[PDB]
């Protein structure tokens, strides 16, 4: 019954993120936190690590014999020493190149779920909507197309990379089913509404009621509604320094008369007709006046007191670096380098993949992987493989 | 139905980027992303991977067994060895020298797709318009003279170059094609508009509708359309900022009479007629007057304030500096160099190779790769290429 | 509008302004004033 969401309060509190207030240093930092990043990796390491791990190992097995026949018709343990090491070699470049690239161009491809609008609502409000998208057509024949890239990619003479091709056409098939079903909301066209009687909240998007998870829920305290997101805190030390910025430059522009008085082109220019322009300007004598049509003057004093503002701003800046870093437990590289780390996963990446986001079988990441190259993980996702035990099972004979 | 680009807001927010406001030290980073640079390394180790491996093994053996035979005819196990040797050095040295003055050619050659025009779109506006270009029939003729000159460089008489270079003229077929093939318009003579019925973006380039893609919506909050991309932050600093070097040149003109009251060549010359010059000048005494043709003056105070514009610069330049490096997660090596680090890769490249231009089997960079060297890259393509085990397999006899 | 302007303008608005000229009174409609003291502290 109580309106939360289109007031002059909370839209206020919005366009603090879009930065129009007091953008200050510190502030920086939140778009540190905005980039598509670290949910590009975990899908990227999921699809990676479903591909892999289902393979067998008797497919594995008559491969290498359908190599070592190969070599052994052309070309005795030395021998099959550097040949069984080629054919490990090639095969690693093989599989490396038959995932990274097919798993891009369904990564960068546009998706009606975006993970920078999602971290929006979880600052300066501490809720989020989400509607329900069922299919769009197009999407089908991107599902074929990847299909008919599949089977070209089949085109090799290898019998692990049939099999391998085959459970990756179906794992990107169920992902890209759900990055596409979800859509956000901005942070306009939508109202937040509060019923007090069996007190929820319920989502009004454009006259249809639709789904709207809280995370930390606002508290109402009979007059007006606080959130509990790290915006609604500092929403007073933010004001209290920009109602100071627009207040210095009142006191910097009374104080640029040379000469005072009680009474009872040019950045780039010829510099003798600008002082020529000025010397016969309005901008060049205050005069001031304090009367009541009978009232006189007693005494008059001057003082040229301008307000400290390159001290608040440099507060403002650190307290919204503190205030970062403490409610997401951001780690610095020691500053150098921002990074996410696994307090943070668990606190923002948490509530998006299991909750809004309706993805069942898949794991978050680990620290490690969260900012740590791409080929950095390759390799490590090859070794800690299912696969390469097989591999060096073979080692022995 | 409501304009969105060309407004005076916009088109001012365009000309920062150009440099027309508060040029300031931390700009000068934004143009260590706008080089060329990294998009002629990715087209280049695209290039050179595709020619290398779809070699085989079985051409590399007889080539080899013409080679001995060669030597067995002029001058037995350490005369073998110090032949295969130079027959591997000589050979790396021909394909090194087979690919990489073909390569420039055709990388350096005119594109009607630049890099430079679509990082300008994604900063400052944050969505990118692209224009269909179809063929031009010059292009023709230089797919056919670099086909002149791939069977000028089949004038060698070894196997495996004919079968490098057939590939490396159809590998460069399909890239000249797709560098071509798309033009972006500069800043202006495109307008971008929003109809808010089933609200989309459409772009209009002289009269016609083109493709444009958005990668930050922006919002639209009722009154104004503010953007999303790291210079609309900014937008309120900088103007903050360059109207007190406005400011200060004012105050600074104001006090150059050596004496004031109240009223109720030259950087090379003889120094003595310069002197003699000036003291006649009527920019050498302040005449200012306070009136209302009855009016008494009843007091005056003099005062020197000169407003702080070094200090102001010198934050906008540290804070220019930290949104460059935090959006974009450039990494510095220490400043000393400001390179490209792996996350910069996937918001950047990412929209650009797979979703406006039209590039589809091409891998994008490794980090190691975007920032060392051009020759530091051709040794490890070659350590890290399918052939070089194929050599390193005949080192067994 | 005053933190992004024309500063020709903004200055020719705020000298006519009500906020450039401190008035003050002390009377009992008799009471007369002896002396007068400025200071500018600002507390910590």
């Amino acid at each position: 019954a109580i309106p939360v969401h289109p007031t002059p309060a909370s839209v206020r509190l919005f366009e603090i993120l879009q930065g129009k207030y007091a953008y200050v240093q510190g502030q920086t930092i939140y778009a540190n936190l905005r980039n598509p990043g670290v949910f590009s990796r975990q899908v990227f390491t999921h699809l990676f690590k479903r591909a892999i791990s289902h393979c067998t190992y008797d497919d594995v097995l008559h491969d290498w014999n359908k190599f070592e026949a190969c070599i052994q018709k052309r070309w005795a343990s030395r021998f099959r020493e550097s040949t069984f090491e080629s054919w490990s070699t090639t095969m690693k470049l093989t599989v490396r190149d038959l995932l990274t690239t097919n798993i891009y161009r369904v990564l960068h491809s546009r998706s009606v779920l975006s993970y920078e609008r999602y971290v929006d609502w979880i600052c300066a409000t501490g809720m989020v909507p989400a509607v329900k998208k069922p299919i769009t057509q197009e999407l089908h024949s991107k599902i074929k197309s990847l299909r008919d890239r599949c089977v070209c990619r089949e085109l090799g003479h290898e019998r692990t990379i049939r099999s391998i091709g085959t459970e990756l056409y179906e794992a990107t098939k169920e992902i890209i089913e759900s990055l596409n079903s979800t859509f956000i909301p901005q942070f306009t066209e939508v109202t937040i509404e509060y019923l007090p009687r069996s007190d929820e909240y319920v989502a009004y998007y454009c006259g249809r009621r639709i789904r709207l998870h809280v995370l930390f829920p606002p508290a109402i305290f009979a007059g007006t509604v606080t959130f509990d997101s790290p915006v609604q805190r500092l929403y007073q030390n933010i004001f209290m320094c920009y109602r100071t910025l627009e207040h210095a430059k009142i006191c910097q522009l009374l104080n640029t008369a040379p000469l005072k008085a009680i009474v009872g082109d040019i950045l780039t220019g010829s510099t003798a007709s600008a002082i020529e322009k000025l010397f016969n300007s309005p901008s060049a004598s205050l005069g001031a006046r304090v009367s009541g049509h009978n009232e006189s003057i007693l005494n008059s004093f001057v003082s040229q007191y301008i307000p400290p503002s390159r001290e608040m701003t440099k507060d403002l800046t650190e307290l919204w670096e503190s205030e970062l870093f403490n409610t997401f437990k951001l780690t610095p590289v020691v500053r150098l380098y921002v990074r996410y780390s696994s307090d943070t996963i668990s606190i923002l990446l948490g509530p998006f993949t299991y909750l809004v986001a309706e993805l069942s079988p898949v794991e978050l990441v680990t620290d490690v992987y969260a900012t740590l190259g791409i080929v950095e993980i390759i390799d490590e996702l090859y070794r800690s493989s299912r696969l390469a035990i097989y591999i060096e099972d073979l080692g022995r004979k």
